């Protein structure tokens, strides 16, 4: 679920940080284990912020991310004792290059089924798919390793009733590990970078 809108593609893949207060210093080095991450495997890169007047800001919040680049002045990454570790934040960051949640493809009903009959009542806007003039998704098919993939119970009324299901042979839905080869794949078109 690449964003379509050029203006939220970082420029040059620059993406200004800061690190706010109120971390430990093992948390820090995870945040930035999470960017050498992306940097290893795409074009983007993450520079400790001077002057400019947009850029990220790892922030001591609690957990519960803009899609992309909002422009206009700094935008958060909640961070907090639940939602701290090298693939949350790998997913959080995924979220500031441009990508919403697989899920929400456009072209999501062709691969997973949403089972609105385990989905907790009032959180049901959390499986609305993006409109297809939102995604552009660059050829690249749905990727049920993604990091940006909800796993199979999310927002359910129980642990074993699935809130999304593979339409097709099931793919595991919702590892928290590292980038897939999908996501970076998408990330380097999304960013045009040399190959
Ligand atoms: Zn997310
Ligand atoms: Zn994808």
């Amino acid at each position: 679920a690449a964003t379509s809108r050029p203006e939220r593609v970082w420029p040059d893949g620059v993406i200004p940080f800061v690190i706010g207060g109120n971390f430990t210093g093992s948390q820090r080095a995870v945040f930035r284990q999470a960017m050498r991450h992306w940097e290893k495997h795409t074009c983007v890169t993450f520079l400790e912020r001077t002057d400019e007047d947009s850029y990220i800001v790892f922030t001591y919040r609690p957990c519960g991310s803009y899609v992309g680049r909002r422009g206009g002045g700094p935008q958060a990454i909640s961070i907090g004792k639940n939602c701290d570790k090298f693939g949350i934040v790998v997913h959080e960051l995924g979220h500031v290059v441009g990508f919403w949640h697989e899920h929400t493809r456009p072209d999501r009903d062709r691969h997973v089924s949403i089972v609105r009959e385990n989905i907790q009542p009032g959180q049901e806007y959390n499986f609305l798919k993006m409109e297809p003039q939102e995604v552009e998704s660059l050829g690249e098919t749905y990727d049920f390793d993604s990091i940006m993939h909800y796993a199979r119970n999310t927002f359910s009324r129980g642990i074993f009733l699935d809130t999304i299901v593979p339409k097709y042979e099931k793919p595991p839905i919702g590892q928290r590990t590292r980038l897939s080869k999908g996501d970076i794949a998408q990330a380097r078109k999304l960013y045009k970078c040399p190959a």
